[PDB]
């Protein structure tokens, strides 16, 4: 029930200011009767997920673009939306006073916020850490007797995850991903650079690494936290590049295939955590469908892979059809999940641009393209970063939906936050993407889904500067007459009975 406190920092739009005693928020969900729709709108001009309502009439007065809901045409069901609880995000959140911390967590996970239901958790350190470390740095301890969780986990990440679940509107799913293994298991004996596991799949090195996954899950289970899934490795292709700066662990598609088939798969299966899902790839989509073909065409490996995790750098171009589309065609029964997204890597662009509407549009656009190409989930990177895009021990290069200003006990909600929210808040787990036919060529990006209870949700993004007259038809209800303003994003919701 609290509006956004706008503030400009010289970019295309504003950020919403939050501190220890104030943050913009929503009232509990209130669903209108059949014949009425709810519209949430955000615009570059300043509007932030503002709610309005209107009628769905039997008569059609519009003569422009028409989007027709086709509920009978069913597609993928949604797993959820969320972000990463990296060391950096945790450090930034915990730098605020407790009252502010709660307003930030509520913004993300609460019904008063945008209802995140997914949190990606790095297994030990990555570039968004203030130091390098793994859970077993003590050399040659192949039985992992000295495996343990550091302060980053027990004092920062875990307590914040518990608080998020507590505030959570919906059940939250945890996803774990490792960047590097202890250095004594790597060919190059370093946390980064070009290096992979030593030996070959099946040996003591590969068996210890797989055991590490189990140890990680055990440790977190001791802290009353269970995981929905883990990925086989974060960006496995990065560890094949000479001089790679961040923590990594190289795997060729063939190496991952064998590691999963011979080590990871069996090990997780024979553990008490057998129900945890295993996602392969967890890398850029331009590596598809090749990586998919190499791993999934091997029965011994395929039987352990539940889905394919993909990453994407919004600042770059990548054909979705040749990657996501082709991969779904070749393996229609293996879910596609976006495990990491980020923007601002442009060498000429600042890592953090407070109030950038473009970066927001890149987020919602990416989510729509993903949804239109079978993806069941979209996961952001760092939940929060400081004004310089840190802390990062190597270098700051990406933005974050929420920026924390510790010296002022305040945090800013970027347009990215709201563009993400237009989906995360209104698309609960179990929602199913359905048909939405455009009557003619247009400049809008749109997607329709059906909630588990049968109600409809349609997101419309206008990345152009011109207002677009629009009519949305639901065969069972009628016509919804509206207008998609230039540089705006809308989420429409309505009962179908
Ligand atoms: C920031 O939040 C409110 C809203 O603008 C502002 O009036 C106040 O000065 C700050 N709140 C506190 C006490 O931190």
């Amino acid at each position: 029930a609290r509006p956004c406190i706008p503030k400009s920092f010289g970019y295309s739009s504003v950020v919403c200011v939050c501190n220890a005693t104030y943050c913009d928020s929503f009232d509990p969900p209130t669903f209108p009767a059949l014949g009425t729709f709810s519209r949430y709108e955000s615009t570059r001009s300043g509007r932030r997920m503002e709610l309005s309502m209107g009628p769905i009439q039997a008569n059609h007065t519009g003569t422009g673009l028409l989007l027709t809901l086709q509920p009978e045409q069913k597609f993928q069901k949604v797993k959820g939306f969320g972000g990463a609880m990296t060391d950096a995000a945790a450090l930034n959140i915990l730098a605020l006073s407790p009252p502010a911390q709660n307003l930030l967590l509520k913004s993300y996970f609460s019904e008063e916020g945008i209802g995140y239901n997914i949190i990606r958790v790095p297994m030990a350190s990555c570039d968004f850490s203030i130091r390098t470390y793994t859970y077993a740095d003590t050399p040659d301890d192949f039985q992992l007797h000295n495996f343990s969780l550091p302060e980053e986990d027990t004092k920062l990440k875990i307590p914040l995850i518990h608080r998020a679940l507590q505030l959570a509107q919906r059940p939250v799913s945890l996803l774990a991903s490792p960047w590097t293994s202890p250095t004594w298991l790597k060919t190059n004996g370093a946390v980064n650079g070009k290096g992979s596991l030593k030996g070959q799949p099946g040996d003591i090195y590969h068996q210890t690494w797989a055991r590490y996954f189990v140890k990680f899950l055990d440790a977190y289970a001791e802290h009353k936290l269970q995981f929905w899934a883990v990925t086989a490795e974060n960006e496995p292709s990065a560890g094949l590049l000479s001089g790679y700066p961040f923590q990594c662990l190289g795997f060729t598609p063939e190496h991952q295939r064998d590691f999963i088939a011979r080590d990871l798969g069996p090990t997780l299966a024979n553990s008490t955590h057998h129900n945890v899902r295993l996602l392969m790839l967890d890398d850029q989509r331009l590596l598809l469908p090749h990586w998919a073909k190499v791993v999934l065409t091997d029965p011994e490996a395929a039987k352990y892979v539940h889905g394919i995790a993909v990453h994407w750098y919004l600042d770059f171009l990548a054909p979705a059809k040749a990657t996501l589309g082709e991969t779904h065609r070749l393996f229609p029964n293996t879910m596609l999940f976006a495990s990491e997204a980020c923007v601002g890597s442009k060498f000429w662009e600042q890592s953090v641009r407070l109030g950038s509407w473009d970066r927001g549009m890149q987020y919602s656009h990416s989510i729509i393209t993903n949804l239109l190409y079978h993806v069941v989930g979209w996961t952001d990177w760092n939940l929060a970063l400081n004004p310089e895009g840190g802390p990062n021990w190597v270098r700051n290069f990406v933005d974050s939906p929420i920026i924390v200003d510790i010296t002022k006990d305040t945090f800013y909600k970027q347009p990215m936050f709201y563009h993400l929210g237009h989906f995360s808040k209104f698309i609960p787990e179990g929602s199913q993407r359905v048909g939405l036919v455009a009557s003619q060529k247009n400049d809008l990006d749109a997607v329709a889904l059906m909630h588990p209870d049968g109600s409809a949700v349609v997101v419309v993004l206008n990345r152009s500067s011109k207002d677009v007259p629009l009519t949305i038809k639901d065969p069972a209800v009628g016509f919804l007459e509206t207008i998609s303003p230039g540089y705006s994003i809308h989420t429409y919701l309505w009962h179908r009975q």
